[PDB]
C-alpha cells in the first residue's frame, strides 16, 4: 500500500559539543553514526547533554545548535521542522521562523545557556564544529567581516554555531557566508535579539 509505506522524517539528534568552559576550545563526539542514524528515527536519546554548543546531525547533515534563553537555537536550512530526539522521547519545536532561518527547541537538561551581549561590540568570535575561534569584525546588526579569510571549508556545517563577544556572551547565531573565490570574507548571524520565546 503506497500510504502504508509512506515514512516519517527523522529527529535531529545531538552527536557532540563544542567545549568552551577552560581555556582551549575542543569538540567532543558523543554518539557515532550508527549510533546517530538510529537515534534519529527513535527520537529517544538518552546520552547526558552538556554544555552550551552542541554539534547536531540529520540524517543528511550535521551542523551546530546553540542554547540561550533556555531554548537550544538552530537554523532552519539545517533542521528544518524536525523534532529533536530526547530522554522522553521526540520533541517538537518551540519555535519556527523559515523568515529568520531559525528553528528552537526547550534546552535540554543537563545544557546551560550562554548569556545575550549587551555590550555593543564589534570585536566578534565565530565558533566552528571543528572549536577554531576566528575573529569577526562586526559590521551592522546582523554582519561581520573575518580579519584572516580562510578557505569556505573551514566555515562548512558550522551554521548554528554561535558569535560571542570578547567576554563570552552571545552575540548571534551563524546563519550564512560571503565568499569571493572560494575564500570567506564575511559572515551572517542572527542577533541574540531574536533568540528568545
Ligand atoms: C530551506 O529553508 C531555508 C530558510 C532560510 C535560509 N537562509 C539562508 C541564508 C540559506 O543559505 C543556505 C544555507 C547557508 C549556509 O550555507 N550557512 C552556513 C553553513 O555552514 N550551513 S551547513 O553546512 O551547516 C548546512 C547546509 C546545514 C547543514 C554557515 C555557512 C558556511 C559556509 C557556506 C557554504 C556556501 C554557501 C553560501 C551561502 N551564502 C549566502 O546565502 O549568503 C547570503 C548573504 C548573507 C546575503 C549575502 C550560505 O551561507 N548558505 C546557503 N538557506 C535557507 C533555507
Ligand atoms: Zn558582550
Amino acid at each position: 500500500s503506497h500510504m502504508a509505506s509512506m515514512k516519517k522524517k527523522g529527529s535531529v539528534v545531538i552527536v557532540g559539543r563544542i567545549n568552551l568552559s577552560g581555556d582551549t576550545a575542543y569538540a567532543q563526539q558523543t554518539r557515532g553514526e550508527e549510533g546517530c542514524q538510529e537515534t534519529s528515527q527513535t527520537g529517544r536519546d538518552k546520552n547526558q547533554v552538556e554544555g552550551e554548543v552542541q554539534i547536531v546531525s540529520t540524517a543528511t547533515q550535521t551542523f551546530l545548535a546553540t542554547s540561550i534563553n533556555g531554548v537550544l537555537w538552530t537554523v532552519y536550512h539545517g533542521a528544518g521542522t524536525r523534532t529533536i530526539a530526547s530522554p522522553k522521547g521526540p520533541v517538537t519545536q518551540m519555535y519556527t521562523n523559515v523568515d529568520k532561518d531559525l528553528v528552537g527547541w526547550q534546552a535540554p537538561q543537563g545544557s546551560r545557556s550562554l548569556t545575550p551581549c549587551t555590550c555593543g561590540s564589534s570585536d566578534l568570535y565565530l565558533v566552528t564544529r571543528h572549536a577554531d575561534v576566528i575573529p569577526v569584525r562586526r559590521r551592522g546588526d546582523s554582519r561581520g567581516s573575518l580579519l584572516s579569510p580562510r578557505p569556505i571549508s573551514y566555515l562548512k556545517g558550522s551554521s548554528g554555531g554561535p558569535l560571542l563577544c570578547p567576554a563570552g556572551h552571545a552575540v548571534g547565531i551563524f546563519r550564512a557566508a560571503v565568499s569571493t573565490r572560494g575564500v570567506a570574507k564575511a559572515v551572517a548571524f542572527i542577533p541574540v535579539e531574536s533568540l528568545e520565546t
